[PDB]
Order: structure tokens, then sequence, then C-alpha cells
């Protein structure tokens, strides 16, 4: 069995949109957008990560005794799985994928405090 | 709504990419399957940032400043239905006296750091 790759994207939120409406953007409008163009150019799985109002509570009490510094800040992480970088690639070489979602980027990202990484994984199911 | 609890894992301060790899793959992941599965984990990620990846993340972030690229090492993830699960393993001390003294052989404690997130999932 080959390698999967995991593109992850860490968006923070304009800071003067509130999390309410920034994950409500995120799961309402942008991911109906993104996961017809996921789905065709071959990415496997698709995941979205919220650090919002639901799990805030349960993060600071799972990371109780930690530094407060030590948590991670970011609004949203999408996690894209794929066989090869690729098929992350030729999607972002799309027109109608650039011409739609790059505008809806304005409506929930500050573009100043993203973050990505691409890593190779080891899954277990139980 | 199914959590994420994510650890970044900033490797020894003189290990070598290959040995922390090696160390996660081989040794602590293997040591840390079955406590997860005592308590209820759903699934398991490790996720790698090293010479296999790197000239991929490399070309595929081209274009972006260096300071975009995500810098640890090693991530996991454990998918729960909720947080009581990992506090419950955290306190099994069968797995306190396993698995603590393998964090100095592959990780810098000092710079490392976790998230807990609820997620959505889309398999195609």
């Amino acid at each position: 069995p080959n390698r999967l790759l995991c593109f992850s994207i860490y968006v923070t939120k304009k800071p003067d949109q509130s999390e309410e409406d920034h994950h409500n953007h995120v799961s309402k409008v942008n991911a109906p957008m993104m996961i017809p163009f996921l789905k065709k150019y071959g990415i496997v799985r698709y995941t979205v990560k919220h650090n919002d109002a639901y799990s805030k509570p349960k993060q600071a009490a799972l990371m109780a005794g930690q530094p407060e510094e030590n948590v991670l800040a970011y609004d949203t992480v999408f996690e894209m799985i794929v066989k090869d970088i690729e098929s992350i690639q030729t999607m972002q070489k799309d027109e109608e994928f650039l011409r739609t979602t790059i505008p809806d980027h304005f409506n929930f990202a500050d573009m100043t405090r993203s973050k990505g990484s691409l890593t190779w994984i080891e899954e277990f199911t139980f």
C-alpha cells in the first residue's frame, strides 16, 4: 500500500468576524462549494476541524494544567487526504475553482495568518 | 459530533529527523495503540513531516513564504466521541508507567502544542 498524503490548511478567521459567522460560513457555504471539486480531482477524504464555542470548553477541560500558550489558536483546519499532490495542483488550476472559491475566502479567512502543511500519514481505524 | 485531539510534536533538540520518525513509527505509535483501543479512541493518525514528504511539501507550497509552512515534525490525531476517553487513559497508571518515559526519546515537550476540535468528515 502506497503512503497517503495529508494537505492541511490552518485558517484564522477575520478579526471582526464572530466565531459563529466564521464556522457557519465554512460549513454552510464553503464546504458545499468545495466538495464537487474535491471529488472531481480525486481527493480521497476531506475533514473540517472546528475550534469554536462548541469545542472550546471541552478543549479547556482536556488541556487543563497545560499552559494556554500550548493550545493551537486556529479557528478552522481543512485536511485533504490525497494519493499525490498532483490532485491538489490540478484542482487549484481549475478556472471555475479559482473564480468561485477564491472570492469566497474573503468571507471567512484572514489570509495573512494562514499556514499549511503536507505530511505523509499512518492511519489506524479501530 | 466527533472530536479530534491533535498533538503537535517538535522532535528532541539534537535528534535526527530519521531517528525521530523511526522511533515514532516503530516504537511509540505501536506502544500507544493498545491503550487507545482500550479507552475507545475511534481512529488514530500519525502525520510525518520528514524527508519523504518534504520535497512534495516544498513543491506544493511553492509561491508561499517559508514561514507559512507548519514546522512540526510529527502530528498525532486521536478521534474520540468524548474527552473523557483521553482523560481516563491519562489516568491509567499502567499507561503512565509504560509510555511517559518514552516521550523523552522523541519529543521536545517544551515546544509541543495541542488542539481539541469538533470535525465534519467527507469520504468520496
